[PDB]
RNA sequence: AGGAGGACACAAACGGCGCGCG
């Protein structure tokens, strides 16, 4: 459960891959990557180019 | 002879690593 939760408080993030940690409930919720700045603050917007 | 009867709808995603540009 703590590693569903907020993996990487754990004593070591468990991982699938070459040593990559899997990224927790609160991991998606923070962080730069995370919701807050990602999607919500900043959104890619149709009717738009460059 | 007479007479009688007789299927509609429906268009490609997510995480790393590297490089590069503003």
């Amino acid at each position: 459960v703590d590693a569903l939760l907020d993996n990487g408080r754990r004593g070591r993030a468990i991982t699938g891959s070459n040593k990559r940690p899997l990224k927790s409930l609160a991991d998606m919720i923070k962080g730069k990557q995370g919701r807050f700045r990602q999607n919500l603050l900043g959104k890619r917007v149709d009717y738009s180019g460059r």
